[PDB]
């Protein structure tokens, strides 16, 4: 059996949700995302793999008096977007980048209700910022920055030990994207990857090194 959904406090106003899935060819994969609290409102940063876990996650917060204001998905793969269909059915606003919605469409998946283009997008003014560093893990990957906490949710772009599945990756672009990310959020207090433990700004350097190595190995 898979472990259950976990929800744990990370910082004042920020929780990490971890879900688990058996992935063909990769084994059991943990997935971290965040929940961010602003007053009595909650924002989901990435959805769990399944509608079932998305509902569990939402219910956990609703029980504690929060209203679910929005969800943002970091990239098109299912481990960031699997709960979109369910959230949309409940009229909970969902957000994704234009590129993400286009990839969802092409992949036969329900799109986020709201989208944005460009490099910086403020989901919540002064509190939650979405940044696009360029193609890497996927063409559309974005990160989420909480300036009040200096916490960067790097999602599936942050790959400190190895790049993982390159099926949708842009190996030529990843190093330039990773350098841009590291120069932008080099002062991060915490960096939260999708598939490995929370770390400090060093995870940005390691991702860059891995991207550079991967490109070299590809040539
Ligand atoms: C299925 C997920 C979607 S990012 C995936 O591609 N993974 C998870 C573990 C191996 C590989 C990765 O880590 O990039
Ligand atoms: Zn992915
Ligand atoms: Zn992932």
């Amino acid at each position: 059996s898979l472990p259950d959904l976990k929800i744990e406090k990370l910082d004042e106003g920020v929780y990490v949700h971890t879900s688990f899935e058996e992935v063909n060819g990769w084994g059991v994969v943990p997935k971290h995302g965040l929940v961010v609290l602003v007053n009595a409102e909650a924002y989901l940063i990435d959805t769990p793999f399944t509608a079932k876990d998305t509902e569990k996650l939402v219910t956990w917060f609703v029980e504690r008096g929060y209203k679910i204001k929005g969800s943002i998905s970091s990239h098109f793969h299912s481990d960031s977007t699997g709960g979109i269909e369910w959230l949309n059915s409940r009229s909970i606003p969902t957000y994704a980048s234009e590129l993400t919605n286009e990839l969802l469409k092409k992949d036969g998946k329900v799109q986020a209700t709201n989208s944005f283009s460009g490099v910086n997008y403020w989901l919540v003014k002064n509190k939650i910022e979405v940044f696009y560093p360029g193609p890497g893990h996927t063409p559309d990957n974005v990160v989420v920055w909480l300036p009040e906490r200096k916490i960067l949710f790097g999602g599936c772009f942050i790959k400190p030990y190895g790049l993982g599945n390159l099926g949708d990756a842009n190996i030529e672009a990843w190093p330039k994207s990773a350098k841009l990310l590291k120069s932008k959020y080099g002062k991060a207090k915490l960096v939260v990857p999708s598939h490995s433990e929370v770390g400090d700004a060093s995870l940005l350097k390691l991702t860059l090194e891995q991207a550079v190595k991967g490109l070299n190995e590809s040539k």
